[PDB]
């Protein structure tokens, strides 16, 4: 056991995810740090420092980092792989990025198989001395992934159908709100220039008063500002914070995949009253 394969990702949640394919065979490391926001991120001297000295470059694609391809093109010698393929995306629904793919993917449990088999086969392209313990690792994990699917089913089940309302800051939960049968509400369809401005913030409070939604979200990268605004003006509860785009860190209480999907769907159920 010479030097551990280096792999690096564009953010956190590919980071623990392909850490548990890796084991103890490769070290995984976020170009992002927890809580950053990750669509826009401007990469650094430093980032391109890590991501050059790598093994392999993990990233999203369809459209969340907006700074990618521009700063792979630093990078010389190192293979990359997107880790979305074969994934059937749904599209934004309005403003400037409307039409194109939500990035938002690993939202979804299910879809979380498909990101997992796209890290292990770009783990033993690249590093094909440790396939079988990639393969081993990957089995494991995506066991567990699996089986998290109808805990969580169960629960936001016990919200009645014609109340499955997510209104959240980010319309960054399409492919769990398809996945479980919500209704989508957001402030802006997805992180960029305008977040919060008016126009976005009545719509919102109008669909609030109109079905008598009971609780709006922010999320862990973005202001509360416009969330706490909306359930000041309506009768909407803060429900707190989701977690999309980013893990906590490590001591902090969402550092990993599995307690993210976990704490978000916890989150959504207090806010309905489980
Ligand atoms: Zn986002």
């Amino acid at each position: 056991t010479a030097k551990k394969f280096k792999v690096v990702t564009t953010f956190t949640i590919i980071q623990d995810i392909a850490q548990n394919i890796a084991g103890d065979v490769a070290v995984v490391e976020s170009i992002t740090k927890p809580g950053a926001e990750i669509h826009d991120y401007q990469p650094t001297p430093r980032d391109i420092v890590k991501a050059q000295s790598a093994d392999l470059i993990l990233w999203n694609g369809m459209n969340l980092e907006r700074w990618f391809e521009k700063f792979f093109e630093s990078i010389k010698d190192v293979p990359s792989a997107v880790v979305t393929a074969g994934i059937t995306p749904l599209p934004i629904r309005e403003g400037p990025y409307s039409g194109i793919a939500n990035p938002h993917a690993w939202m979804s449990p299910s879809n979380a198989l498909i990101y997992i088999e796209n890290i292990r086969k770009a783990l033993v392209e690249h590093d094909p001395a440790h396939a079988e313990t990639y393969n081993r690792n990957a089995q494991a994990y995506a066991e567990k992934i699996k089986a998290l699917d109808a805990p969580l089913r169960e629960r936001l089940s016990r919200i009645p159908a014609e109340q499955r309302w997510l209104v959240t800051s980010e319309g960054a939960f399409s492919y769990l709100a398809k996945d479980y049968g919500f209704k989508e509400v957001y402030l802006w369809p997805i992180n960029a220039e305008q977040q919060g401005i008016p126009q976005q913030v009545r719509h919102v409070i109008d669909i609030i008063r109109e079905n008598k939604i009971p609780v709006v979200f922010s999320e862990s990268t973005i202001s509360d500002k416009p969330a706490k605004q909306v359930s000041k003006e309506t009768g909407a509860q803060y429900g707190g914070v989701l977690y999309v785009d980013s893990l906590s860190g490590e001591k902090g209480p969402v550092p990993t995949y599995i307690s993210l999907i976990n704490m978000t769907v916890d989150t959504i159920a207090k806010g309905f009253g489980q």
